[PDB]
């Protein structure tokens, strides 16, 4: 809704001048959208800018006061003629890098040789968060790595937290979200149906597995958890019943799986495990005899 002015080439910059004042920030001119920053220099290419449409950064000229309101910022793409790319779906564009953002008309820089697919929201900003395409989920970065906004809107690869104990996801080499059991850096992780990395005890397909409570990696062998011992086989699955480690027998509780100590009964017969879990065999324990199977013979 800006009219009556004209574009001007001056001082190796581009301005829009109306009645001898310069356009600043966002303007809708002649069916296209432009942005002229804080002093009037028309921008081109990739730009991380305050969002348009509020009025506070819109239809303003440099003779007018500017509200000190700090608006939210997003990525936008402008053509080399300054016109905003008004995309609401997706488009393959030169990759944004450290060398091709925040430039104004007149500044010399090369377009990126590498092109990437960028996704856009209904208001022409680069989209972030989860998107679905061709049978897969991809995550578009919401934040910079851990201030610089460059990563925002890029396709996440590898281990990625989704911030609103934020959930972990793993995206493969093309960005596809993995589900179910996956081996990453030599260790097993379970991502279920939703993609969220499991932690703690998890019942999957009729067996118990323990994933590290913080890191998600599947444990095997003997594990001391919640003041009790459990034995997990090499596949990760929790064992119940009798288990022989070398010559030594252990009994893992039916159901819960915790290792028994002291006197315990299995199918009518009595057994004694020392504090280590080791079954007493062919000896006595406090007056009671136990045979080669560890059974109490009265
Ligand atoms: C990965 N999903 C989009 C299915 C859920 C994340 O909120
Ligand atoms: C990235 N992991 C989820 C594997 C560990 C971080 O604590
Ligand atoms: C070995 N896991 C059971 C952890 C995954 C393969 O099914
Ligand atoms: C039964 N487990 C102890 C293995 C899981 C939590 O109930
Ligand atoms: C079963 N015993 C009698 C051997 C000991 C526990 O009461
Ligand atoms: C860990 N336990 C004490 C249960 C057995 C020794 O490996
Ligand atoms: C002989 N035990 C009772 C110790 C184990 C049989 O599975």
């Amino acid at each position: 809704n800006t009219t009556g002015g004209r574009f001007v080439d001056k001082d190796n910059r581009k301005y829009y001048v109306k009645d001898d004042h310069k356009a600043i920030y966002w303007h809708k001119i002649d069916g296209k959208t432009y942005y002229f920053g804080d002093i009037g220099e028309m921008v081109v290419g990739w730009q991380y800018l305050e969002i348009p449409g509020t009025g506070y950064r819109d239809n303003l000229f440099d003779n007018q006061p500017v509200n000190e309101i700090g608006l939210q910022e997003k990525w936008y793409y402008f053509g080399q003629d300054g016109a905003l790319l008004e995309q609401t779906d997706k488009q393959v564009l030169e990759a944004k890098t450290s060398e091709n953002t925040g430039k104004v008309y007149g500044e010399q820089y090369p377009l990126s040789a590498e092109k990437r697919t960028y996704y856009f929201d209904n208001n022409y900003a680069v989209k972030t968060g989860w998107i679905y395409e061709d049978g897969n989920w991809y995550y578009l970065n919401k934040l910079g790595n851990f201030y610089n906004p460059l990563p925002i809107g890029e396709v996440a690869k590898g281990w990625t937290q989704d911030f609103h104990p934020a959930p972990w996801y793993y995206l493969d080499a093309s960005g596809k979200m993995l589900t179910d059991w996956q081996k990453v850096n030599g260790k097993w992780y379970y991502f279920g149906s939703s993609g969220s990395m499991a932690t703690g005890w998890k019942y999957v397909r009729g067996k118990w597995y323990y994933l590290d409570n913080k890191n998600g990696d599947m444990k095997t062998g003997w594990q001391y958890l919640g003041n009790k011992w459990y034995y997990l086989r090499s596949s990760g699955a929790m064992v119940t019943g009798w288990y022989q480690d070398g010559l030594t027998w252990y009994y893992l509780n039916a159901g819960n799986g915790d290792m028994k100590t002291g006197w315990f009964q299995v199918n009518g017969k009595w057994y004694y495990a020392y504090s280590s879990g080791a079954l007493a065999v062919n000896t006595t324990v406090d007056g009671y005899s136990v045979n080669y199977n560890g059974e109490w013979v009265q």
